[PDB]
């Protein structure tokens, strides 16, 4: 229960799940990503959202590119974050096409400020929240920046996360600032806060 025990457990779990994700075959990535998103589009909060906030997936993370395409097809407004590393804040900005993105390093894609419009949190109906590991309780370990933990303080709309079932864990050592998500969709079903 010492502070280091907590931080070391988070790094340990983050490391272990990332390693597992990276080991996923191409077949598993493709099939599981397909299943998870098919289940997303059946959700009431998808159908009803007129503006959706989402991240651009990397490596073997559940594939969000098809989700953005579907949202565009359905006439939904799509917003993606630009992170400010100094303030640890996110500016969700609308994208109508993938040419409004730039690579802000190696594999990390963000909306080009000059070509995109910031959208206020109170205008975003659903936030699809990225992450590394989760519990049945909606608890969440991300990548270590604490961006969503900070953002979710002021965001009052609906939240959900997409996850492979192996990203589900029994216990996460949550700190007072860790924010939970309302729903998790895996290839096996959904975990909901009631
Ligand atoms: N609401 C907040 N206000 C201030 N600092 C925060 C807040 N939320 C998270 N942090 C900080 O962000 C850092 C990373 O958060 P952490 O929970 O460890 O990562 P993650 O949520 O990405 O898995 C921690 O050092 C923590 O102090
Ligand atoms: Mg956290």
């Amino acid at each position: 229960h010492h502070h280091h025990h907590v931080r070391e457990e988070k790094l340990r779990l983050r490391k272990q799940i990332i390693e597992h994700m990276n080991s996923l075959s191409k077949e598993r990535y493709t099939t599981l990503s397909e299943q998870i998103v098919f289940s997303l589009y059946e959700q009431k909060e998808w159908a009803e959202a007129k503006t959706i906030g989402i991240t651009l997936s990397m490596e073997n993370e559940v594939n969000t590119y098809p989700i953005i395409e579907k949202a565009w097809k359905e006439g939904k407004r799509v917003v993606v974050p630009k992170c400010n590393k100094e303030t640890r804040t996110m500016s969700f900005r609308q994208i109508s096409n993938f040419d409004q993105l730039e690579t802000v390093y190696m594999n990390l894609r963000e909306p080009i400020p000059a070509l995109t419009e910031e959208v206020n949190a109170d205008e975003i109906d659903l936030q699809i929240v990225p992450g590394v590991a989760y519990t049945e309780r909606g608890e969440r370990i991300g990548y270590g920046g604490g961006y969503y933990d900070r953002y979710l303080v002021h965001y009052k709309g609906k939240t959900l996360s997409l996850a492979y079932s192996f990203q589900m864990v029994e216990h996460i050592p949550v700190e007072p600032f860790d924010k939970n998500v309302e729903k998790i969709i895996t290839e096996k079903g959904t975990m909901v806060k009631n």
